[PDB]
């Protein structure tokens, strides 16, 4: 199938320019103004549209059971949501249980996943223990089955949890092998006895989430794993960034030349946790993950300045819903609120609104936070992330000019709630192409599952490690020569 | 002309791939591996180099007569050092004398330039009062000369200081005409003041310029117009950024979704002002410039990370060389060494050695800083500052494994003193093609005077203003409705 | 003489509490401790569960002045006798002469109206709202032979009160020169006269206009300019009025820097928010109208309270200058001509308590050191007054910690139709007010004839701030480099 | 009873200074004036030039302490003569058990060695270097029974005497239960276990290992870290050894959000710096072995200083702990194991009144608070230590502070055979010692017997810290929304 979409802007990272753009085998052939090709093409009419690389969401959640619940996405719904939203890649994660396999884990997730996928995915894997058996299937992992990205978490104690000495091992381990480590930096113990002492006072509802962990639990993790980090010479990639303290953390970091990365979600960027202590426990329990949304008013428009600054580099939906009745396991007891919100399908269109239209960042830089930065992390760039011949096609026609406004009764994204309920969004995707077709067009979907690949992800992507190696000649520590005392 | 460069890796701000690049007519014409090109090219070995964009200074100051002195090269010697030193076009400065016309002003440097340069080039104009006359001369300027950026100076009292009320006024009107503001942002009342108390307390030598103007009196400065350009909405542009407390200034507004924009000289980046401290009164008086270099050694490296990190953008050599018999006028006031200091032809090795090699950044982020961000802020990318087929053909084949020691008597530069003297330099430029034409190769230098163009520069670079569109919208403010008292 | 007897009570310094009674006698406190030994037919009062402090000493109150075409509802008389009832035992009025009018002639003018008026003890700043030599002379005189040590200064009121660098530069290094303190209002007055012209410009006449009119940038711009002044002229510098995070940020990390900066905050600043301002009511948002103004971020208060506890804000004074609703509506149609000032004078010492001390900022001790005791130090006036012990003026307030008053305009006996406290319940009120060793007030009745405060001559070089001064002043020699002929 | 008249002087404390005798009977100041009725037969000391300050109370001492298998070279009876010959009147000792022993064995060992031979008062702080249900009843035993009010936790040892942040948490609950003070220890354990081992394998086995195996961001993190811990508790946190930039920019940032920290710093922190690491001579290296290390950025110690005299550090100590060359050359091979412990006890008053004094950084009553008054609070024994007024212990030192001493190991009376401040000219020297209101040193001649010093008592709440606490106990109910069944 071969694809023309004529007249349009084709917005890359870089700049914006007036070109159409050929499409043909799966891979952008030519991008310029009136181009010589063969007849017979799909023709898609982009006048006052964007042509921008398709979004890549780093972190879904799709068929994922936690906290004793299933994500109502499967990774073909999911998939389809992503689509339908922009976005053309997804990279999951595996999640082991602690003293399993982390390559049983992976596996199970392959089959899962590459019958269903609609769209190109890789994964994460996370490491939720540590043991030689561990660090051996790290190996194997990045070595054979195409992983490059490891998470970690600092908080679920009990669960998920890392100690110290343990994170220390563990990105040492990454950095050996060219792994990106990906962390959840809140304290856990102060967060389990934070949650604790929230119950003990009687405070049982959604809210619970917000009292037990204020922001100082976040900003401290964060500031230590950053040490860590910069000890252990591994680069540190900070998730779910929600506060100005955790915010700050990471541009000091960053000011002294230490070697972070950090990623933020749709609602951290943009939803206030004042939605904890609405009259309705169902609309409360719906905003429920971690770390949590914050009081601070000030707080999304810090996240948006900072994305726009490349103090936090890249945004993702962090997508795992569940319904009221899944999340009324804990209508009782916060702590058993499974942590998920869902926004897979919201995500481009929800930071185009608060982001672009909201005047914090340029078209370019949209393509930055939402592919172009993911693609060059993953070693995908410039093959995915970037309209230009020989990538990928997984192209977006954008229209900058639509009318919609958001609502549960017309995603097809899961959850029975939609966190966005009733924002009006300037940015639609008009046309959605992926792996050079047409999969969404005239607000029809049409897709068949499986049709999408798994994308083996290169180690040590030059993006973080090409500077890491003249660094580390840099770090020459000698003693002084003295003659023996 | 037609200029085949085979067997290198193209190296642009976004990443590195291993290409051949095809150059005719003045313009890169193909990019790619296994090119069809006619035969009888010249041939360029690039095997192990790097092909990078040409340099872009952004602050040059040939034949430019400065407290007294006259600037030692002239627009055919700084342009030809320029290329020698791997930069590709340079802008110069206009800086008419305080009320004198600053149209006249442009067209007398477009006369001694025009006919002169080897390399292509633009101009700064410097806006040294204020007036009716000043405002309408801004706007021809930018209606129909090719400007787009103008320069002034928060010290020089009494030369080409603007006041508080001044600045105000010219920023709304460089807003109004999508002009950038270059700003030198030194306190000029408080340095007066101290320069005339460090007089006073016999302090005559070069070491003068560090005493009389310590860092908080860049800070504050700074400090103050970022605040009034962020209440004209004008994108504002820190010249020269010498010091921590300045960089972190320019931080704290940038974190706070202030439109700020920064620049560092090389000499800035890379020395200290324990050179002014020399016993010989030469080679601390070479050094003198302003804000003056400073004493905290970690200066250097604090400004480099804040290269590496986009808190500085660009880096230029402000190239301005005196003799030693020139600075002498000041031997026994400082006050009246002129300000100046050589490294046109240095920066593109000189940051590499202390950027790319000391591990600060990769070498796309050194394309960043020295021709890129310069080309967006312009207005004149990809068109330069980029290897893609249909740019300009500024380009330099560049050799990161080279064994130059930077020295004085081998400068083609002006100036008795390098700053860099016996600097061991890891990049050098082997070859230099500006205009789709070589002018140096093999250590020699080509080029007629005058093949060089001036390139007008079009208003409202979308790497500034494009935000500042939607921003404008954002600031909606409005009052209360009340019924009336 | 009279002869008073405080028992029973808790003796709070700024240091420490101990039980204690207390014996006055001739204006002055002969005894403190557990069982004295007294003269009989003392007057007993009975502090038990009370805690008898240092009066309250009030460094900005504006009693009878004109300003912006409204006179102060309060004289001399009724300010002090209204200070009094509400725990104040002297308070600090401010001289402000017209520009080019003499500082001695408006100094002499306010000593005719207070001297015979008074009802405690005061003393008078004077404003330098101009330079020349004889603004300097006039600065000696009043240091030398007026009892003055303090003077105030305005970085805004443009035309009218303010001072531009150059000026501010010879204003400071006047008053170090005479050991005089440089009170500064720092907002910056040119963006403040453009912003409410702009505000104007867009249809915003209400109240509200003054907070937007000046938003927070503009005093942390203002206050870091003039700390550097203060620290190239070497004179100690006191910011007044402080309201905002980002002023308070400039002041804390210029304090880290070993600058001497010494600060000083409203009852209101540290109390309330701007929200006041958007109140539908006309006279209400009028009402709350003063510079700089009252801020719209949630967490200033309780930040400008912990900055008081902390000693980053040394001073909490109330700046009392009440003006009716009828003089406010001048502005009625243009936010401009609304007189800046609110009363508070009477509200000070149970408001600090109750937001301060109840709220658990700081504790009883550092409440009298941010109402009296460092106000004294800074005066020149510690031990005298600010400390309860043998020796000191019995300048005395029995102090109930439990009792509440809640606060109305129509019980209280400071002037104004507006209290912007209304309906505030406050703990600590003042049962007993003794002031000069008489009872002026108890059992809810006022007892004083008018002219029976005296003024106190402020002796220059207070030790607190200039004995470090006078030591850095022999300490520091930057000298040059030593070279030859 | 022995009377004693110091006539002619000025009293110095921490609030002001004035002209006054001292009359001093039976352990106690009587009196303090101008001129005083006192009984004949007086030893009358000429205090004429001189400045009269309480006696110096020095709150980290470690005598007879065995530490890293090398025990201290001054007892109790050396260490407290040292202490008297140098200005101070108090010293507090550490107590520190082996893991998994008892706190009150070690306690009652201390005391045993201490009793008998003490010149001076004291009293101790207890290590908790383990946690276990018993280590909290011991912690009940020691401030109930035992006159302790004080704890020392490590966040280093790793093996040794570090504790997790679980246990930490505990520690600080149970702290905080029993109204004692937490000091600690901060630096990252884990980390600096790493960095050592590392520091090793890369061959680096000089002193300048404890330099290189502990970077300031290890104590930065750990600081941030149990500040954060101790704010979840609300227990007040005491931060000892503040040794960087980085650890004081984090204190001070959580005391400007109203956090309860407390400082202290040593002598050499605020005086040295870490380039005594890379001296040729092994020994002299070794000699400033102490932890965490002193700093190589060349302005650690003029900020360190500063922030004493800010307040954001409140108390200096010394620390003293020395070992000779012959001890420290255990590690003449292996870095790791010098043992930690430099001299002070002596130098303390004169290094830190010739640095901070004379230096310019503060005044002379600033200087009282940071030896001695802001101790005295702390330890809950203010005003009868740490003041000179009637009814306080006659602990009190003429002060001269023109006269010049130079520090030599040869002449020192404390421990160790190297002197940290070896040709330091100091002013500010002790010319007479008096302790419990007999005069021990006085014409260069020491004269007292061994045990004359007591064991002070040291209660628990003390009211500097835990007065606002308690109050923030009654003043905080977060609590849950109200939603109904």
């Amino acid at each position: 199938v071969r694809i023309l979409i004529k007249g349009g802007k084709v917005v890359n990272d870089d700049c914006t320019h007036e070109a159409d753009v050929y499409i043909e085998n799966g891979i952008i052939q030519q991008v310029g103004r009136e181009l010589m090709i063969p007849g017979g093409a799909k023709v898609i009419d982009a006048t006052g549209k964007l042509v921008i690389p398709g979004g890549i969401d780093t972190s879904t959640h799709f068929h994922q059971t936690f906290m004793n619940a299933t994500c109502v996405d499967d990774f073909y719904h999911g998939t389809k949501a992503a689509l339908v939203g922009g976005t053309t890649m997804i990279i999951g994660h595996v999640l082991p249980d602690k003293e399993t396999s982390l390559v049983d884990a992976y596996e199970k997730c392959r089959g899962l996943a590459d019958p269903k996928v609609c769209c190109d995915y890789a994964l994460h894997v996370g490491i939720t223990w540590w043991a030689p058996k561990v660090k051996a299937e790290m190996e194997t992992l990045v070595r054979e089955k195409g992983v490059n990205s490891f998470q970690m978490f600092m908080t679920y104690k009990d669960l998920y949890m890392l100690r110290d000495s343990e994170l220390y091992q563990v990105l040492h381990a990454c950095k050996d092998i060219g792994a990106i480590a990906r962390v959840h930096a809140e304290n856990g113990e102060l967060v389990a006895e934070g949650a604790k002492e929230a119950l003990d006072l009687g405070i049982t509802g959604p809210e619970g989430i917000e009292i037990s962990r204020p922001e100082e639990l976040e900003a401290e993790a964060t500031h230590r794993v950053i040490t860590i980090a910069n000890r252990t010479h591994c680069p540190i990639y900070l998730v779910n960034v929600s506060s100005i303290s955790a915010g700050d953390v990471i541009a000091a970091a960053k000011m002294q030349g230490k070697v972070v990365l950090a990623e933020t979600t749709t609602a951290h960027a943009t939803l206030t946790g004042l939605h904890y202590y609405h009259q309705d426990w169902s609309h409360a329990a719906a905003y429920v993950t971690v770390p949590p949304l914050r009081l601070d008013t000030n707080t999304s428009t810090y996240l948006m300045s900072l994305l726009a600054n490349d103090t936090l580099n890249i945004v993702a939906s962090d997508h795992r819903p569940f319904t009221t009745k899944q999340k009324a396991m804990g209508k009782e007891d916060f702590t058993k609120i499974p942590h998920g919100v869902s926004g897979v399908q919201d995500r481009m269109s929800v930071i185009w609104e608060r982001g672009v239209v909201g005047g914090k960042m340029d078209e370019n830089r949209f393509v930055a936070v939402t592919s172009s930065n993911a693609a060059k992390l993953l070693n995908l760039y410039p093959r995915k992330g970037r309209i230009i011949p020989g990538a990928d096609a997984d192209v977006v026609v954008w229209d900058p000019e639509a009318t919609k406004t958001i609502s549960a009764s017309t995603q097809v994204q899961g959850g029975d709630f939609n966190l966005y309920e009733n924002m009006r969004c300037h940015g639609v995707p008009l046309v959605t192409i992926s792996r050079g077709r047409v999969v969404y067009e005239n607000g029809v979907f049409m897709c068949a599952e499986g049709t999408g690949k798994f994308c083996p992800l290169r180690s040590f992507p030059d993006t973080v490690y090409k500077k890491l190696v003249q660094r580390e000649k840099t770090l020459k520590v000698r003693g002084v020569d003295r003659t023996p005392y």
